[PDB]
């Protein structure tokens, strides 16, 4: 008998609906690509510090572990493999993966046919004063990329714990490369004359997750940050479900 | 103050010196190229099952077997080499086996590429049973070779394995005057034999034939060719290797 809360539901070029649901019906609705981006009002005022300093955290991501090749990605991925070995057990224990592991009896993803290990469950981020897309598939040195399954719904889901004075939110928009490459080409014509043709008559969504705010989406649409003019701390991971049920990662 | 123990060392051509020695004595002597092979006598016959039932131990994947695997099925295995290892080394690192070592030369496990500093696999042990291949081992033989992330070889890595119990046969180690460059190498060694049945550098070769017992610890170069015969009945053994780095002794299976 699950909590609920406050939902701001978006859609491209639809006017945003207003509803009060539980976690595991916004992330359904997202599944069954119902809505591009949920907002919920998920911590009362007084407690997001609590879920920051929560004991369970005590890096490396999957989106960097992409962006690597050849022996470096060997390499990288011992790396990414050893740590999450060494912090899932207490990340397990924080409120913000139980959100997930609670709605939807999700488990971190794993890797191996033979012994099955975990990926990173979540990190903590902080931002002090150009567009992606996140696929689990996407690594950029495709022959050795070992995850090749793209999943239409992948979901990133970050809990903004302390806003900037800026107001500074997230833009995404109605446009899905197809893949690493694909995305690479965007930046290359990004940083060499500061557009994204495509991006001009492509519908988008705003979005401006306050703190205590959870921001569900999905992230194989193209988005990017807004610039902060102060301190902005999230927490966040991802969500695929996979044929075993619902996998998080970061 | 360090335990000595029996000590027999074997060098290629010449009789096996016996000494008793520490450990750290053995390995320094291996390190400085000044030995082949070294069979100590470590555990007494009271207290053999008590080295292998640790509790280190309860509750893999070896390095050797990660050299095997190319492109992605390579990425794939070393995320369940070093996913695997974390789990498996706390209790490792408190194993009498490893203990051995990390007492006697300060060893810790290898760790690769440390902003972070993952730790390698500690050690396994090791069951052979009857079964109706020459190899040797150094960090770098990955066959994938551009794509295997640990391009240094160490001269005098060693091996190290306490044996626990002893087939019915006696079957031991043989090793031989001879050190393959690289994993494509030895698998044209393998690729020889299977077509031929012997391999026509290893004829010229010297060779020291070892027949380790239940308690003895045998540490050797694990660059120079070696091979355990064909055992008759069950033989356990617990094992790792040793290379030393800038930083120290460093362990690894
Ligand atoms: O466990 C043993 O008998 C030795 C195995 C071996 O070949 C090694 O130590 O590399
Ligand atoms: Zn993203
Ligand atoms: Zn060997």
């Amino acid at each position: 008998m699950q909590h609920t809360y406050p939902a701001q539901l978006m859609r491209f070029g639809t006017a945003a609906r207003a509803e009060h649901m539980t976690i595991a019906a916004a992330i359904h609705a997202l599944d069954a690509d119902e809505a591009d981006a949920i907002v919920m009002d998920i911590v009362p005022d007084g407690e997001r510090d609590a879920w920051w300093d929560d004991e369970g955290f005590s890096s490396v991501t999957l989106g960097q572990l992409q962006r690597e090749q050849g022996d470096k990605l060997v390499s990288k991925a011992a790396e990414y493999f050893g740590i999450a070995c060494r912090v899932n057990d207490g990340l397990r224990t924080t409120r913000f993966v139980r959100l997930f592991s609670d709605a939807l009896d999700a488990k971190p993803l794993t890797i191996g046919h033979d012994y099955e290990v975990e990926f990173l469950l979540a990190t903590r981020r902080v931002y002090e004063p150009a567009p992606h897309c996140d696929d689990v598939s996407y690594g950029r040195d495709t022959v050795n990329w070992p995850l090749k399954r793209s999943f239409p719904r992948q979901l990133g889901g970050f809990l903004t714990i302390q806003g900037a004075d800026n107001d500074a939110g997230m833009v995404m928009w109605d446009n899905r490369p197809e893949s690493r490459a694909a995305l690479d080409e965007m930046h290359a014509e990004y940083r060499e004359t500061g557009a994204i043709a495509a991006l001009e008559r492509a519908a988008k969504i705003m979005l401006k997750p306050q703190p205590g705010q959870l921001t569900l989406f999905q992230s194989k649409n193209l988005h990017a940050i807004e610039r902060c003019t102060s301190t902005r701390r999230t927490m966040g991971l991802f969500l695929i479900h996979t044929e075993d049920g619902w996998r998080m990662f970061d």
